[PDB]
């Protein structure tokens, strides 16, 4: 698969079996989802960004399907306006930035 | 060239010649530095991210330099901890992202 980056570059993910829409976000450090209950056990963070942070909680080995691959990595869960995966799941992925 | 997702994908850019440091992101909608004096036509623009919102100054037709292109895009000053490249440049630049 290849995104032109035209429009946001949004796709369909399944995070422990829910479906989220997300962001394929190079410039973010970690993943953070709105909307899905990871259950209880988490720890307690901060993430950041332009305008200031915002406090998440942070869940590790988290079951994720998505481009047609399955992979578990660490998501935060938070007040964020759009759900992005970062870094952490892009290379997990191996998804590259090409010119 | 390709980035690896491994490493934040940064690199050195002139904004009008002056050189910048600039990470290269598929997540942004607009394009936002800081530390450069780009003049005084601009508008002030409100700007949302993941905390909260930034006062900006909006530059249009600024020529931009990087990865051995010239382009000419808006560009936005205001303070950000890192200076991005969004989808605006991204998109005239030709990149995609891949898997
Ligand atoms: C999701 C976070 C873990 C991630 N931050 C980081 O990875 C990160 C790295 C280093 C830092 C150093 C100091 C302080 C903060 C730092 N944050 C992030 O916000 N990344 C931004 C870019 C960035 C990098 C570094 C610092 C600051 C900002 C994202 O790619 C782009 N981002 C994705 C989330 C949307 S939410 C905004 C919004 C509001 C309402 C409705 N819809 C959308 C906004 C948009 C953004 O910041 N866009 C610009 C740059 C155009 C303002």
């Amino acid at each position: 698969p290849q995104f032109s980056l035209w429009k946001r570059p949004v796709v369909t993910a399944y995070i422990e079996g829910q479906p989220v829409e997300v962001l394929l976000d190079t410039g973010a450090d970690d993943s953070i989802v709105a909307g899905i209950e990871l259950g209880n056990n988490y720890s307690p963070k901060i993430v950041g960004g332009i305008g200031g942070f915002i406090n998440t909680k942070e869940y590790k080995n988290v079951e994720i399907e998505v481009l047609n691959k399955k992979v578990r990595a660490t998501i935060m869960t938070g007040d964020t306006p759009i759900n992005i995966f970062g870094r952490n799941i892009l290379t997990a992925l191996g998804m590259s930035l090409n010119l």
